[PDB]
């Protein structure tokens, strides 16, 4: 039945992760940039009537990796596709994301379906194939369900979406991690205009000025399990998937048009065999690239299913963050998820940009359909969550439409660890930004999010707080060096005689199941960190708390590139 | 439940076509040779087709001078694709509009290199072309491809998402940069097969080759080294597959292994392993692999083995798999379920039970695919039609068809016309001619084609013919009088307007007795050599 979203992570223009996109989003901002001679020098490709667009949406520092998390050895870092190495973490993260770590991801029939379209780095090398990009993360944590790439251009992330999804309804996986990686490493594939791109540098969705897209760059995951599962497992669940569904265009006026009664055809029957009505959706994700004839033919369609089936007027919102961020290609569909989450999340809609006039061969006025310009909450009547879609379509003519749906749910010790100790003083500051940006957090979920929702790694630190303020501080305390009693530390490696004692003697782990009974956590925090195995389920009773979304492990900033 | 499989086609080294392909497997023939210089100036063996460089892109409306910017991968599958369908008996009118996903096994980019060329591209031809509406998808799970697009494929048609798959799967190898047991030689093909839910298949009146009655994909996960096999996740596959779908061990009687002659021993003992939990019989399934003949076809691998099993249940004949002298040391065969087929004999079965075969197929990035096939178990002149883009391929087109009856002394005359008839789009180039046996029938293509006057052939170029045929067309009566002739057995009139153009309703020629479509020889292409620019 529904698909739950258990986990995400994205990297997107303008936003390294999705609190970052969240923010700018509300605060309606443009990532586009000119492209500088560090990727090419445009003036050597431009002309203006060869590129005729010096614009992109990208990423930052995609030459990094932390390619010893993985057990890979730094030489073969740079023989691989920046694709993979930045897929792989970003895959990784939306696990972490969710509460999962290797240890209870290890032999889960878990599938992972990504989006990718391009061979760049395996070219100007002359590993790299889109199978193993596919399976670096299966490998590294040892999943067991399949792996599989898909491209289908930009709507890769979204079929792989509806794969999974199905996967998953008929028991063929318990998980899956679904996702999409598009980069433009060259002046060559980006540059494929063949009349697509906007000479002004933007995606203007919906606009009559639409003459375009802007190539973006992105990454992103997304973690789904059957509905009740993650309900049993106590996951944080982000939405439902209600329905999805996949077609071609098939003959078109030349294969990269796209067609009306096609995009019709996909979502009708989508609303028909999943029982969904129009009126109950009141937000859009439109694929809204800002081409002059795909925009009209889109809005058209979509239009028309709708008010089959409805005469009410102007009750569904329409957008697409690819006026934000650009054009993301094989990420396309995992942004618009995304952001439609987050909206859901939050209870707000956010501004499409790059809209002044309506295109002129579509009629709003009349429609079930507006295009929504504001900041401003989204409002839902009566109990009823708010609905949803998302679409995404691809220059090969297979096409996506997803149906989204809001879900609507019925001292503590902090520990930290990661591989080295540089990183574990990032993770500190990370925690310690969300911990700022998030005053509302609850920190008894926080902290078993902390103990049973990531791996213990090598490098440690933990401490007690009451509060958010006692939690800022100890960071800051922590970050600073400057000395905190009821802040411990150390080298997993550096201890093992220290807690040998509490590994073997039987009245040693009686006093130590008796300390964690009693919640006697400084006690339980010095063994802790010095790599000691606590059973945390012991420090809870009657009330257990919940896994929530933190900041996910911060990879080591390595720059790796052609050898 | 079941899923049909109505049509096939594939091109294989030394094959031309299923019939050859089926040839050399009887006569235990390997296709393997050195690498001509022709290639590259050269392990200096390969599994090769032959012309790899011809299109008929006209046929497709494509130009020419595009015919050169594309990978051949896209255009070999084009042709194969589209003849698969007319294995099936379906044509472009039959096709347009239909849900028919497209799941494609590729996993190479030389040509684009070396120079459109997308994966995503090379899946959308086929629909773009006949107007299909499922999703076109590519698939690389590298070796395991094709049959992980026939899973998928599977999932969908069961799900209702889907009315037809066409399911396959290319390979070449173009440069020299891409490239007992001790590892494989590479191979090249174009395979595919066209699908549908059994019941529909039974409804519609479609040839069955077979059924797909169970099928799984999953991971190795962590191994030692990503290309490295694992002995228990190919466990898992088969046993989870066996039990989802209630498949007793016990009852299937060959299997087409990966195979590869690398991994053999880990495969061997996991099959084994599965098949020994449930049973104690030894030696009743045979097993082999095609890669012994034709190489390692790569992401074509999976469709090649699931033809070679569908021919071998057609013909109730188990084939001989090559190079195999002395068993790997690292499997004991003897107490074994398993036994390597090396004979040409019947393949036999117990008390008429349908015969069960699987096709594994592994890759190296370790996504794997396994698949069940059961046996499908079914319960006076004649008019044949032929018709070409160009008189050259109407030419060709009655050389294949000649072939044909001539290796097949049983062929069914009336089915035959009747797929000739339905089965086919009537083309501008037009022949046909009256039969009522098999030695007349080869004697009026001989005619044909020697040139040789005979009173039952007609033969017309359509845009010549149009003003003689707007008699029949447009009056009631003209309508009437060609009704009553598609009745009073007057087939030769019928034959000479529908030469002309006149569009016939075949329909009216059966009453109550409706033959059934075969399979018959598909469009031979135009032999063109498009090559980089």
């Amino acid at each position: 039945d529904a698909i739950a979203i258990v986990g995400m992570s994205g990297r997107y223009p303008g936003a390294r992760n999705v609190r970052e996109y969240w923010d700018n989003l509300v605060h309606a901002r443009n990532a586009i940039r000119d492209i500088p001679t560090s990727r090419w020098d445009v003036d050597k490709y431009y002309d203006p009537v060869k590129v005729y667009c010096k614009s992109m949406g990208m990423l930052d520092d995609i030459e990094h990796f932390d390619p010893l998390f993985f057990n890979i050895p730094p030489s073969e870092a740079e023989l691989m596709d920046p694709q993979h190495r930045i897929f792989l973490q970003e895959g990784y993260k939306a696990f972490e994301d969710a509460g999962y770590n290797a240890r209870t991801l290890n032999e889960k029939k878990c599938g992972v379906y990504l989006g990718i379209m391009s061979n760049e780095y395996g070219v100007m090398l002359n590993g790299n194939s889109f199978a193993i990009a596919a399976a670096r993360i299966p490998y590294f944590l040892n999943l067991k369900g399949p792996a599989i790439p898909i491209d289908t251009a930009s709507s890769s992330s979204l079929v792989g979406t509806h794969l999974a999804r199905q996967a998953l309804i008929n028991k063929e996986i318990d998980m899956a991690l679904v996702g999409g990686v598009s980069l433009y490493l060259t002046p060559e594939s980006y540059m494929s205009m063949a009349g697509m791109l906007s000479p002004d540098g933007q995606c203007k969705a919906f606009d009559n000025g639409a003459n375009g897209f802007v190539p973006g760059e992105g990454a992103g995951a997304l973690v789904l399990k059957r509905l009740k599962d993650a309900e049993a497992d106590r996951d944080h669940i982000y939405g439902i998937i209600i329905g999805s569904g996949i077609n071609q265009d098939g003959k078109t006026n030349g294969i990269t048009a796209p067609s009306a009664k096609s995009q019709m055809d996909l979502e009708r029957d989508i609303y028909e065999t999943y029982g969904i009505h129009p009126e109950s959706i009141s937000y859009v994700e439109m694929h809204g690239t800002g081409t002059k004839q795909g925009d009209p033919i889109e809005l058209e369609a979509l239009s028309t299913v709708f008010q089959e089936k409805t005469d009410k007027k102007q009750f569904c919102a329409i957008g697409s963050v690819k006026s934000n961020i650009g054009h993301t290609s094989a990420a396309a569909g995992v942004a618009g998820v995304q952001k439609v989450l987050l909206c859901m999340n939050h209870k707000t809609l956010v501004p499409t940009l790059n809209f002044t006039t309506p295109n002129e061969h579509f009629e709003f006025e009349h429609s079930p359909l507006y295009v929504n310009t504001e900041l401003k909450p989204w409002e839902t009547a009566d109990g009823k969550p708010r609905r949803a879609c998302v679409s995404s379509f691809g220059y090969s003519g297979t096409n996506a439409h997803i149906v989204i749906e809001e879900y609507q749910p019925e001292s503590a010790l902090f520990v930290l660890s990661a591989k080295k100790e540089k990183q574990l003083k990032a993770y500190a500051e990370a925690m310690k930004d969300f911990v700022t940006s998030n005053e509302d957090i609850d920190l008894e979920d926080m902290a078993y999010t902390l103990q049973t929702g990531r791996e213990a790694m090598d490098y440690r630190m933990a401490f007690l707080a009451d509060s958010r303020e006692m939690l800022i501080k100890a960071l800051d305390d922590y970050l600073a060096e400057m000395p905190n009693g009821s802040i411990f530390a150390a080298h997993v490696k550096t201890k093992k005689s220290e807690i040998k004692l509490f590994e073997t003697d039987h009245d040693a782990k009686a006093l130590l199941q008796t300390w964690i009974e009693k919640k006697r956590l400084e006690k339980v925090a010095e063994l802790w960190v010095k790599g000691l195995q606590i059973d945390w389920n012991k420090l809870y009773g009657e009330y257990t708390p919940r896994r929530i979304s933190l900041p996910a492990y911060p990879f080591a900033e390595e720059y790796y590139w052609l050898p």
